[PDB]
């Protein structure tokens, strides 16, 4: 009977309990082969040779055109619009009237009155809601991420999207281009040659080496991919599969999975009435050890997950007054947590114990998340909750399990905290969750992007 | 330049070195979603509730029709053809003139002069070769297994193929049928109702409970699957994904991956000249610790992997004289090996050691194979090679790592052997293999199908 999120919550009991017991299953990175060689060698190659990341399938694309497109973005983003011209992209971050992050994605300024958003569903949904109901003179084409389990059905996108990354990425890029390619400033857009095509580019990079994101119409996907793989053999470039790909951010530092902070607040009710009952927001899941009965305790604001530097009070935008009220120097801070190797060994050892009543929560490799939104409690030595761990996995490059977290600002790097791993009472009813007992895992606060920190 | 296997071997150096360093990558179970809930709960359900196995995509189908179809099978199988009539299936096992297993699969006797083979490529290739060159009045339609990495392209098969299994499987089956369904003898075929369709059935089962394999034309796949999932909710039936599915045989006892024993022998040269250069046989891979320079040391005969009882000297068949020369009571025997939990913990612990020069070979869960054909040496206390371990993984039902092996006949159950896990010299050049060091893993000989054995 419910058709929108507001009706789902009215009928669904406590919002946290619903989300933490959702039947949605895993958050899937679709369609791309799980592995091409193996996830360990694929992780190694983005730090030691070169890789082709296939980003064609796991993100929502919004094609936004019209007289009011730039206004729609300016009205809804914390980012400065001042001086923004075609061929520059931004990491679009919208907040609610209450100052909390809704989501984020990349907004490409393609030409006059032509933009494309690329990212998870929540910030796309917010843009569509405002384009539809806010009176904007704008046309939107929504191209959903691909189906999680296509089961043999054909898959289409409007565009393909790849990245070429790694210490030898620029060598591959210039080999493809046919000569020297200028390294522009980060997120500036241009073009390059690939097999006689003019391919638009976005200056990117990771682990201290420049790279590119590239895209084009879906029909040229194979033509481009085969040229990249062929030219890159000289430099050891290998394609990366969907098993290894999402673990890259454990090293790069981007938290992809903030809870869309839209479940409460009278000013957000019209949005809850617009969001479908089968939306990401209504159907998705929360996993991990952090327990509150108030869904607001799962919200983050931009300063807490690293977007403080993007906030610019130089344009009107939703949530501006709330952000101006915040003191940036007392906000929780994004860190990397380096999980203790002995504790990791203990977690895995418990899978092979034939006599114990229970084992510790299965920690998949290289990505251990088991919901759309991840929320593990971070504790100090006295047992206080001092942060929230939001994305969890393992780097073959570091031989460490790692998570991205937001913790109280005064905690110095090198501090050993604990992350409570697993859920309470044998686990929630999520279909990703097998019965298990919890473990406090020792974790050292480290910088973001990750760098090795003595304890 | 090479067009067939014979030319590949002539140009490729030592056959073992080629196969053990092949660039083919992983042996993939295609198209079916890796997980629907999670592989641990999916494994648990085939022993505690019910499951839908989706077998539509990982096997080759041969549709064999004609006056000489039955003769073609009789001439090539060790199995007795005596008294074989429509609506009985057999596990077809062909051997070479030298007595060695080529492969195996299920042959359905559908009607007069109508058969279908379902299994891995090698026994299908053998059938096609004999149908094409042996003078048989027979027509064959070859329907390949689905692509390993479809990457969004549409996937078609002629038939869908499911199994319904688990202790509550028969309850689900009878709910679908609309009433009582007679349990026929194993591998006898009949029919059942599913959503108003007449669905052909194959009597099957596992873990002491009866089940069915069912099939139909590809176009009714969804209609059947949705009815099965709907009727099975009452009994806790869940679909199984492609990550958990191939690990079922570690409990059931079937070794899927004998090396096709066709690389040597003058009587097999005509077959090597017929096999394409991109065949399973030419392009595939051998992985594991067992090292010989003679590819024949990787061969098995039917008595060594459990098909001795199928051998019937009551018809003419290829390899009959070689099998009659063998003494069945001195042949190596198929067993399950129960890997030591402390050693498993040590294998996994090494992934989290930031200071060690090397770690042990990654042991994926729940299936740890890293080639088409698996060959790990099994050692006794004195260091002698006493068997070959051929399929490796982990059962959440047992909380044990397990492998299927063939070992010297005189080794009693309960004996603790070792399996050498990993490859030598840092590992072969297979793309599934990360750099690693070896470990001798303690393993207790146990019966097949697996049952817990005190040491």
């Amino acid at each position: 009977a419910p058709t929108n999120l507001e009706q789902v919550l009215a009928a669904g009991g406590n919002t946290v309990e619903m989300l933490r017991n959702s039947q949605i299953g895993a958050y899937v990175y679709p369609v791309v082969a799980p592995e091409f060689s193996n996830w360990r060698t694929e992780q190694w190659a983005w730090r030691n040779s070169a890789v082709l990341f296939d980003q064609t399938h796991h993100m929502v694309d919004l094609y936004i055109r019209g007289k009011d497109a730039l206004k729609l973005l300016s009205d809804t983003m914390i980012n400065s619009p001042k001086g923004w011209e075609p061929n520059k992209a931004k990491q679009y971050v919208p907040v609610t009237p209450y100052g909390h992050v809704i989501g984020d994605g990349i907004i490409f300024y393609l030409a006059e009155e032509e933009f494309v958003y690329v990212g998870r569903a929540p910030a796309a949904n917010w843009l569509m809601y405002h384009a539809q109901t806010g009176g904007y003179n704008v046309d939107i084409v929504h191209d959903d991420r691909s189906p999680s389990r296509p089961m043999g059905k054909p898959v289409q996108r409007i565009s393909w999207r790849f990245q070429i990354q790694g210490p030898k990425a620029w060598d591959v890029i210039e080999k493809l281009h046919g000569g020297t390619l200028e390294k522009l400033k980060f997120f500036n857009m241009a073009e390059m040659n690939i097999a006689g095509m003019k391919i638009r580019t976005l200056r990117h990079g990771m682990a201290g080496a420049p790279g590119l994101e590239i895209w084009g119409p879906y029909e040229t996907q194979e033509k481009a991919r085969n040229a990249i793989l062929e030219a890159g053999k000289e430099f050891g470039l290998i394609p990366v599969g969907s098993r290894a790909y999402p673990s890259n951010t454990l090293e790069s530092g981007w938290i992809p999975s903030p809870l869309p902070a839209i479940y409460t607040g009278d000013k957000l009710k019209a949005y809850r009435e617009w969001l479908p009952a089968n939306s990401y927001e209504a159907s998705g899941a929360i996993g991990g050890s952090f327990v509150s009965s108030n869904i607001e305790d799962y919200y983050v604001n931009p300063y807490e997950i690293g977007y403080g530097p993007f906030v610019k009070f130089d344009h009107d935008f939703i949530g501006r007054d709330a952000l101006e009220a915040i003191d940036p120097a007392t906000q929780r801070k994004k860190v990397t947590l380096a999980w203790n190797g002995d504790d990791m060994a203990k977690i895995y050892a418990s899978l092979f114990d034939t006599e114990a009543d229970a084992h510790y929560k299965f920690f998949d490799l290289p990505l251990a998340n088991y919901a759309n939104t991840n929320a593990d409690a971070v504790l100090d030595a006295a047992g206080n909750v001092v942060g929230m761990s939001m994305f969890t996995g393992y780097s073959y490059n570091e031989k460490r399990a790692l998570s991205l977290a937001t913790i109280d600002h005064e905690i110095p790097v090198g501090t050993e905290l604990t992350v409570l791993w697993g859920e309470e009472n044998g686990g929630t009813r999520k279909t990703t969750v097998e019965p298990h007992k919890q473990m406090a895992v020792r974790a050292v606060v480290s910088p973001v992007p990750y760098s090795v920190t003595a304890r």
